[PDB]
């Protein structure tokens, strides 16, 4: 039924509100007041529905910047193409956003793969986004530009995961990379989109140079280069803590866990964020699932709430730093007139209910809601 | 405010449900009910705006099929090129949802240029959507074909206005139709959208014996044939009233009332079919308009209903028979589930208030969204 009052949620929007009452109307969030319960009369005309969580913890759904929604994988092989991914892969881990991407391997797939998944995933309910482009240079794209697929292809929001430093990468020179940035921004513009370029970083000394270069000596603005992976070796961390200062949103890589090989877990970069006093509204995490899997981003949230950490702190990191840095206006936060994205938690935090669009797809730790072929 | 209780109104859904009540759910008809005599508590914390009508009339949107959003004309000289229509001109009209096409000149403009335009209208606040290849051949795309343009292209619905039995067509040849129709029926199911070709009709003698042929030779169905300009010359619509009895939908044009003269007007003719006993759910009106203008649609409605027929038996043509065949599934009635798409009329059936996607664009006849540069 269209309206859904959840009564006696504990808010973390991410910013903690206290016990809260919510009405869903649709795929909105309408209301959001002080907890009554027997007090309320509602109209027996109106369809409503009343769940009561008992204090339970609710949040936004998490926004998932990087994932490779057809399958990723092929680096050893034609067999080692992963199958695209199922719907309860992304909304059992409380993905409820999703932007896919092509990785390595932008020989064998295409955009056209990427946005058809894109349209299917939206038609089995989560919200879904792509990048354009690919890995490699000359771009893979479906019109033969970047600026055409953003302006034209209304899921289509940036240039990604666009390698550098990186043994795989195509070796791109800087003049290559600002003018993949103009187009990426301008398209931006045009569109209202995020206007990004996300880039794959590789473990090449070189680190962030390019980057550095364009921050330095073009007008471009410092929110148009994301870089991924940050993580992924220790000198590249140190050197992304300080791009932090320009400007930049950097994107940590929940790696599962025991996995960070040389550089750090996410959970590791995270408290050392917090500790250096960062602009932590800058920093993201994501899955890199399909390429990985979802479910890493909430255990990297537990393994962060487990040092201490507090969820207010750690959580816009998975939720409103995304939607702030990808234009996504109507995600992230648990206010009134956004969408109703959202995710309830029990105490030792598993996400046991899990609501896209106003629609459950995992409700009492049970799926309501699977993928096609699932 | 995001609930909005529409109180004391007579429904045409277009099919007449008497006085009721409706409940909109942000951009939703979330509920319709018995008008009753007592208020209704509504808990104070919800954000709900009563308004009361005191029993006037309240259809669908008009679903406008036929519209040179980014204008026509070109075709006496370079100064004939109309500038787009303005977002009131089909507000005002009741267009609450509209289907962009080029016509005969689609070698100045560009599909991109329409659909441009199409997103800047549903940013303005308007439903809108557009045909893709235009009026001649080889095609006018995007992406270099019409298969293509329709299953990457979300707003993209169908092929049209593609001319046949024109002296500005490109005498398209059987072959050439049916490749096209192949194209947008295929698109039609991969994507689930309509899967048409609209066709342009002139006033050439040979008049609809390419769809005729396409019917009866090949698997083609029917619906995907739909004519507009039926109406331009009698014998025209006589051939179009036959094709009814093979399932396609025929477009009636809204000329001008002084104007239609080789032909029918409009209401002349929707006159004629009903008192033919045709499948008036094949029938709809568009306005041609920036051809024209969207104002002719209400016209023709009152010039009906002045000759009697009953405002059941003509507003499907403005409303559930073009989302039927266009597949709008969520537009053309006013039934839990759709979209808040509503017009209030006066008992002149002139149009006092309009709701797009749930927002007030007119109210009590005055305008309350404007175009940005009207
Ligand atoms: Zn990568
Ligand atoms: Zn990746
Ligand atoms: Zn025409
Ligand atoms: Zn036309």
């Amino acid at each position: 039924t269209m309206l859904i009052l959840l009564c006696n949620v504990n808010i973390y929007a991410p910013n903690p509100l206290g016990i809260k009452d919510v009405l869903i109307a649709g795929n909105k969030i309408a209301a959001i007041y002080d907890h009554g319960q027997g007090e309320i009369t509602i109209p027996k005309q109106w369809p409503v529905k009343v769940i009561n969580f008992d204090g339970a913890i609710l949040t936004p759904g998490f926004i998932d910047s990087h994932a490779h929604i057809t399958g990723g994988g092929g680096e050893a092989g034609f067999a080692t193409q992963v199958p695209p991914v199922g719907l309860t892969e992304f909304t059992h881990a409380g993905v409820t956003t999703v932007v896919g991407l092509l990785g390595t391997d932008d020989t064998t797939r295409s955009t056209e793969n990427l946005l058809s998944r894109v349209y299917g995933l939206r038609e089995e309910g989560l919200s879904a986004y792509c990048w354009t482009g690919g890995y490699h240079f000359p771009l893979t794209t479906i019109t033969g530009s970047a600026k055409s697929d953003i302006a034209f292809l209304e899921p289509v929001i940036g240039i990604g995961e666009f390698a550098i430093s990186d043994h795989r990468s195509s070796q791109p020179t800087f003049e290559e990379v600002i003018r993949l940035a103009s187009e990426t921004h301008v398209a931006g513009l045009i569109t209202g989109k995020a206007g990004v370029i996300h880039f794959h970083l590789g473990d090449g000394e070189r680190r962030l140079e390019l980057i550095e270069r364009a921050i330095r000596e073009t007008e471009l603005p410092a929110r148009v280069f994301n870089p991924t992976h940050v993580n992924r070796n220790k000198p590249l961390f140190e050197d992304s803590c300080k791009l932090l200062s320009k400007g930049c949103h950097i994107d940590l890589t929940a790696f599962p866990a025991g996995t960070a090989q040389p550089g750090w877990e996410a959970c590791d970069a995270i408290e050392m964020a917090v500790e250096r006093q960062l602009p932590l509204e800058q920093i993201t995490l994501s899955s890199d699932g399909g390429g990985g899997r979802a479910s890493t981003l909430g255990e990297t949230l537990v393994a962060t709430l487990n040092k201490g950490l507090s969820l207010e702190t750690v959580l816009p990191m998975l939720t409103s730093n995304v939607a702030n840095i990808l234009r996504f206006k109507n995600k992230g936060q648990i206010a009134v007139g956004f969408d109703a994205d959202l995710l309830v938690m029990n105490e030792k935090y598993e996400i046991t209910d899990v609501m896209a669009q106003g629609v459950w797809h995992k409700q009492n730790n049970q799926t309501m809601i699977k993928g096609t072929f699932e």
